[PDB]
Formats: C-alpha cells, sequence, structure tokens
C-alpha cells in the first residue's frame, strides 16, 4: 500500500477511538474492509488549509520503514480524514512507561535508531519535526519504532532558518533558537532527538520533570542539560549529548547521528 491521495469516505468503516491527539480525535478503522487503519478526524478550524495541502502534496508522499505511512485523506468536506497505517503496539510513550523495566539497553538503543532512521529520511526531503518526541512516535508488532509526523512538519533548507510562528509544541523538547530568537534551524529536530533519547532511556520520564517551562529555558540558556540516563552507557550519553549544543551549526546532522549509533547496535 501507498498514499493514494484522496479516499472515498464510504470505503472506511471506523470501529473504536484510539485516543484525542492534537489536531482531533483518531479513530481505529477498517479499509477498504480489508486493512487496519488510523484516521486523524480534523475539526473545522482545528488546523490550518495551508499547511494541509502543503504535507498532503509532499510530506504525506514520502514512504520509509520507519515513519508512519500514509494511505490517504479525505478532505471533501470536513471532518477531513486523514488515513494512516495502524501500529499494533501503540504509541512509544505509553509502551516505556508501561514494558520500560523489562526492555534491554540493546532494544532502547534500537528504539533510537529507528527514528534516528527516519528522521535522516525526511532531512535529506529539507522536513524537519516539530515536536520530534517519543510521544509522537509509535511502535509496531517488531518493537520497531516508526516516527508520526502530521502537523508537525516544516520545510526548511539546508543552513537556513524559518519563523518558528504556528503550533506551541512542548518547550521542553525546543532548541534555544525556538523559544529564544523564534526560529528554526535544520537542525532544530536534532536537539529534540537528543531529548528523545533521554526519554528512551529514561524509560519515559519526563525530561526536567520538578520544573516548569520557565525554568528549563532559564536553565538550557546557562548551560545545564539533561542528565546520563541511568539505563544510558558514557557513549550513548555522549551521542545524546550532542544534540543539545546551542549552536545549531555544531550539532550533528541526523546522517552523522546515524554513522555513530550503528557501530554500537547488536
Amino acid at each position: 500500500l501507498y498514499f493514494q491521495g484522496e479516499l472515498k469516505r464510504e470505503e472506511i468503516t471506523l470501529l473504536k477511538e484510539l485516543g484525542s491527539g492534537q489536531f482531533g480525535v483518531v479513530k481505529l478503522g477498517k479499509w477498504k474492509g480489508q486493512y487496519d487503519v488510523a484516521v486523524k478526524m480534523i475539526k473545522e478550524g482545528s488546523m490550518s488549509e495551508d499547511e494541509f495541502f502543503q504535507e498532503a502534496q509532499t510530506m504525506m508522499k514520502l514512504s520509509h520503514p520507519k515513519l508512519v505511512k500514509f494511505y490517504g485523506v479525505c478532505s471533501k468536506e470536513y471532518p477531513i480524514y486523514i488515513v494512516t497505517e495502524y501500529i499494533s503496539n501503540g504509541c512509544l510513550l505509553n509502551y516505556l512507561r508501561s514494558h520500560g523495566k523489562g526492555l534491554e539497553p540493546s532494544q532502547l538503543l534500537e528504539m533510537c535508531y529507528d527514528v534516528c532512521e527516519g528522521m535522516a529520511f525526511l532531512e535529506s526531503h529539507q522536513f524537519i519535526h516539530r515536536d520530534l518526541a517519543a510521544r509522537n512516535c509509535l511502535v509496531d508488532r517488531d518493537l520497531c519504532v516508526k516516527v508520526s509526523d502530521f502537523g508537525m512538519t516544516r520545510y526548511v533548507l539546508d543552513d537556513q532558518y524559518v519563523s518558528s510562528v504556528g503550533t506551541k509544541f512542548p518547550v521542553k523538547w525546543s532548541a534555544p533558537e525556538v523559544f529564544h530568537y523564534f526560529k528554526y534551524s535544520s537542525k532544530s529536530d536534532v536537539w529534540a532527538f537528543g531529548i528523545l533519547m533521554w526519554e528512551v532511556f529514561s524509560l519515559g520520564k519526563m525530561p526536567y520533570d520538578l520544573y516548569t517551562n520557565s525554568e528549563v529555558v532559564l536553565k538550557v540558556s546557562q548551560g545545564h542539560r539533561l542528565y546520563r540516563p541511568h539505563l544510558a552507557s558514557d557513549t550513548i550519553y555522549q551521542i545524546m549529548y550532542s544534540c543539545w549544543h546551542e549552536l545549531p551549526e555544531k550539532r550533528p546532522t541526523f546522517q552523522q547521528l546515524l554513522s555513530s549509533i550503528e557501530p554500537l547496535r547488536e
């Protein structure tokens, strides 16, 4: 299956609700009476049409094993359906908090690698993820991690900056240029990927658990960073720590992070 563009609403049966996302409710559904799917239902007003028509006509076409696969959309009226593949083990954040104590460190590293592979593919198409966190990743039957990116991408040419105006996502995953200068760079999601790595090896603990957004911004500016997770070796902490450099120009690309993690795999 592949992104087919527009789909027929009558060919999508809704079975159960998976939860309320950021832009609307997501329901379990059967597509063509054969395929299991997840269906984002966007009420009118809950989403920019410009963003939707840009994402639908460029991002959604990008198919990769580590990105949630888009099958199509129903956009003739509201509520607009965004139909993606269903992921059998659900949200990575929930999975870490429920089954993380039984995962080996090599599996935790494998999750970070999966996310890095998918993000390296978006990076090669000059797209950044504006909210790269464990809450936007999904775990399939093989414990392979897929990145969900709907309504969270933004076209950024390499080494360039763009305005961060738009949906305000949690600042505990945002880089200095975002919360200080209101700009994204082509490596703002690299910073967030370091926070994701911290989530994974912390088994879903909240970063800066005891501190508010105002306190985190202040202390990140002062050089303070997240600590080495209990399950992370010195080398693995060195990787995620490098994502947290103040200057975007001194952060690595997902391709460079891809080559740093490969030697550490099982």
